[PDB]
């Protein structure tokens, strides 16, 4: 047997309509107790288990999958979710990290892609699989995604050990720190432009271990509460008024993340340059992002954004890069030269360098 | 024989190094001359023809294409490109309209699509071809793609009627106004997202003549220098403070394109609605897009960005929404009730009315 | 407001089980769906005492109830055993019930999906109601599969849409069935439809492709045809391919045959192969020229291009169509060649698109 | 500086018209003079270089190009070609092996996949890029494909050491083993399916060098000119009867692919099973295939294809199964059961094992 937590924080997979709106729907291990993919009654009774513990049908071989579903309260669609409540996440995971073979979340599109790279920040040296899931259809209505991404999500923590927080939807598995929200309807609402996925399913499972993290057995589970708050993300837009850029990076303000044009550029007017210039000074961090989907900030023109406290973010998603930049500032005792020298590395998977 | 007028702005594509980076680089009729898939000097002598005239070779069928190349002054990288550039150029395209059946823009890569979206809206009426090209590549470079995105361009402004502010690049033929930029490096580095191009080049070429506009031959090209300069772009992110969000919106800014999560949905704290309320108070308009790159902005969530002066910019791409509201907003004298309107009508070919 | 549909369960790896290490078809479908609350709302059958063969979808979003029977065929079968008669059977099937169901979907195995959607396309005219084939690539007794979702779906388009088609669905999309073919043998988005889009797409709504869609002619009965020529067969040229190898194939009994060729459509020009093309034509063969290329269509223009003495070209039909198509006019009684040759080139099922 | 050979053995790249159809057109070298991305004329005369020798202007960075045209004649249509043409191609790279740092093959795009396949045989150790290019369009037509595909692969073989034989098409290298035709009007007219790229020309130039094989730098070329003729491909249909599969395998076949369904599956009646059988008793080798673009051949159904003397193909293409079925029975002196292991390996990078 293998036994995982399902921590259910709300998402358009458990919504109820009310007002003419979905919004979040309690007594979801009401429901799937009904559901026999998703709970053997006949096993469940034959080991007489407990009240709160559901079970899947058995595969062929491997092991027997149980699960305990941890419901939030209150739950919500996922544009309501900030930093501290993927903290309360993480803290979760933490409590019961020893009693528990792996970890799924239901979470809601909007944010999905902020919460994974948030996690897989706070979550360091993790040794077992956390996979955030959701769907753009609640599984109460009879045609949804719903029903085989929250199958899939239990049936990977289940049975593989890959040590990251990941994100399962439409039969792929991805690197949680890796993806970002492309479609707002369809079921293929994720991509993850600069890496494969870590699996796919299919007529068999395929999984790329040659991507998968190692387990790091003799380090210990470290959770870090420690995130700045104070850091923000800003996206150039043509003609953008230095006035406006001065406003935006005042203190309180730590850190920014600049999404930027192209190969990683923008206007070289020197009233905007003094502003960045005189936001490093006040010690202000910013990290070069590109708009693009697809690619790496690089440098080459005379238009691209370098210099004083500002480090490339070469391949990595604009989600990430906010998380990175809250989990490096908040951890204690450093330089401003170390702290960028710790966001110009890959931490968790989530940046590729050349 | 077809006339066309290659205005030259900048961009890569005729980008030169120097103290090792790329910078804009002048002298463009002087290296086109010596390409022969882009001069025919056999030709031009035959004809005599001026100076300042470029003649491609022979195309498979149909009529002789000559060109004129007219270089801005001084070109730019396309980060630096704002509103009073995009207004000079349409301005040119204004200026000669009679003497050319066609155009063709080069432009850098990091702003053609905002530069393409507005063109398409300050160029009212428009009856031919305004075709927009870049590189990622110098076309000085040996390896590049600069040559046959320059050509292609040419190539349909020279032979098809097809009256839209365009862009062309990588063998494709895009809706100006539907496309955004997708890769920093690629040669394919636009998609047009929630339209089919307009046209594919191959072995042959295939153009979706049921999508491209029609021409309206009774009326007169309207260019409009009246566009609003106090617009802009803000990003949500989780946990945007109220108070960043006022700062942003403070006066003299008038319209604002939120990028909002999934289908269309923001925070429900009540302190930043506060703000967005009160900003609509002074006057603010407010157009809701999607930060997702695929699909359109629809209500049905609590947390769905809907109310006073918020107009859903269902599937359109930022850059459109950015600049149909410079344009809506610099038109004269209108209230603020019609401006919402004409917000939510596709008025050149940029937005997908919702069905039923 | 009730609609009733007929599943007609053939076989395929949607029902398997294991029987010594293997997968072979598995009976006993209906009594399986019955203890699935996503397949069989017992609470609703029981309030109003339906019947023991017949199944219940619980509510969809909007519109008609769904009622169905299921129909198992026996012997079940692999699909890389079903054959012309098979296929037969399957149409007769639908025939005979044609007037107590409004629509119909069939289990069907993947191996030969497409040669058997494309086969009742043309056995099925004038077709009314909708046909909907589905699979899957993982049995609906394995936990993880495609099989439940891909079932439920064809049961809600059949169900709720008048698309009067053979249609193929899987993995959320609809495809016009003769315009189908498999393109992976182990993933869940198993088959394509290169040269037409969908017929409709699911996702949080429906979206379906109206004027693609054929109009149902409600005049003209359902004519369904069992005679459909046995004697047709498919050839793939490789290079080098001798004539006498050819010679072989093409010898009676046999009628028609696709000749799957290179590129745009082209072959080797050497004599001795072009002179048994010739001579099976002599002995009234029918040649259909299709490409081996997945994407695109046989054109003309190369002295290695495929034409002549009854050859037909298939322009941008899958094989699957064009083996199809070659059986039904090939059934067709008492016809000249010439007039057969003619139904070849006409697009009979929208299998095929004419150039302009 | 870096010498290669430019082999032009016709293909739709440098056709003309005439009476209204495309043929093979002559005189390429004449051309490409008169094109200064093709060659710089100040440089030749500035090192008085012979007139049988082109020179690519400078690129980036590294060595300068430079390359001989060998124009073949009679120049063909691919759909012309056969194992003996390309035997003659290798024999050509074989000749010039020593003079030359890498090669160029132009070749019409119908039977490309076939020649790239049976050249990445015949060229057993080869140390030394070849890069298959063609067009959709002919060079001499203003709007094409032609220019920056041929200019692409001198780049290629001129600038990197890929020791395999490829395909340079549409800003993509790949592995010619690897390839097949999907399209027959798009430039993006050549798929991989089952391998990545082993490269693409952006902005930059990216190489998977965990993919390319390695420089056999100690074992010597062996060209193999004896390749076996008697091969062949046969596509299964529903219903195909066991009369029509007996005809086919008559003596003096030696090989035979099989295109199968799906996973690698046919008709289980019994008198077709009994031609196969009958045919391995005759002493033929039968590889299964399957007939979908993407994925594996795989056991699993009661109708998999396996038994005496049927290898499975796995992943392969058609293309580079039957090139490989060629190579093997061409070996001298093996038995059966020694050229069925050698099927089973993978001997180019065609093949990936489970
Ligand atoms: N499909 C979804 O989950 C969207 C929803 N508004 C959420 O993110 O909570
Ligand atoms: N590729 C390019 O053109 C990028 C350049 N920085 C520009 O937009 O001008
Ligand atoms: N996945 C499948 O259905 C393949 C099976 N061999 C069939 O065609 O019946
Ligand atoms: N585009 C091409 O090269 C096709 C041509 N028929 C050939 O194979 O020679």
């Amino acid at each position: 047997e293998r036994h995982l937590l399902l921590i259910y924080t709300g998402g358009t997979l458990g919504m109820q309509s009310k007002g003419g709106v979905l919004v979040p729907g309690p007594g979801l291990v009401t429901l799937l107790r009904t559901l026999p993919m998703f709970h053997d009654k006949e096993f469940a009774q034959a080991q007489g288990l407990p009240d709160h513990a559901l079970a899947l049908p058995p595969a062929s071989h491997g092991p027997r999958v149980l699960y305990t579903v941890l419901e939030c309260q209150p739950l919500l669609d996922s544009s309501d979710m900030t930093i501290d409540d993927w903290i309360r996440i993480a803290k979760i995971i933490e409590r019961h990290y020893e009693q528990y073979q792996g970890f799924v979340v239901i979470h809601g599109t909007d944010t999905m892609a902020s919460g994974a790279s948030m996690l897989s920040f706070m979550l360091e040296n993790l040794h077992k699989p956390v996979i955030l899931t959701g769907a753009q259809v609640p599984i109460r209505v009879l045609w949804n995604d719903a029903r085989e991404n929250l199958l899939g999500a239990l049936l990977v923590a289940g049975q593989y050990i890959i040590p990251e927080v990941c994100l399962f939807m439409n039969s792929q598995l991805f690197r949680g720190n890796r993806v970002t929200m492309v479609d707002s309807q369809k079921f293929e609402a994720f991509c993850s432009p600069n890496l494969s996925p870590l699996a796919t399913v299919g007529a068999d499972v395929t999984i790329a271990w040659d991507l998968v993290r190692k387990v790091k057995w003799k380090d210990p589970l470290v959770v870090h509460s420690n995130m700045e708050h104070d850091v923000a993300l800003l996206r150039l837009y043509p003609g953008i008024p230095a006035s406006l850029v001065r406003a935006f990076l005042q203190p309180p303000l730590k850190g920014v993340v600049l999404e930027t044009f192209g190969s990683g550029n923008g206007p070289s007017k020197p009233d905007l340059l003094q502003e960045l210039r005189a936001a490093a000074q006040r010690g202000l961090i910013m990290v070069n992002c590109s708009q693009c989907l697809r690619g790496s900030v690089t440098p080459g023109y005379a238009t691209s954004l370098a210099g004083a406290n500002i480090v490339s973010g070469l391949d990595m998603t604009s989600e990430a890069a906010l998380a990175k930049l809250s989990y490096v500032l908040g951890l204690p005792e450093l330089s401003l030269e170390r702290r960028q020298e710790l966001l110009a590395k890959d931490l968790r998977g989530e940046m590729t360098l050349p």
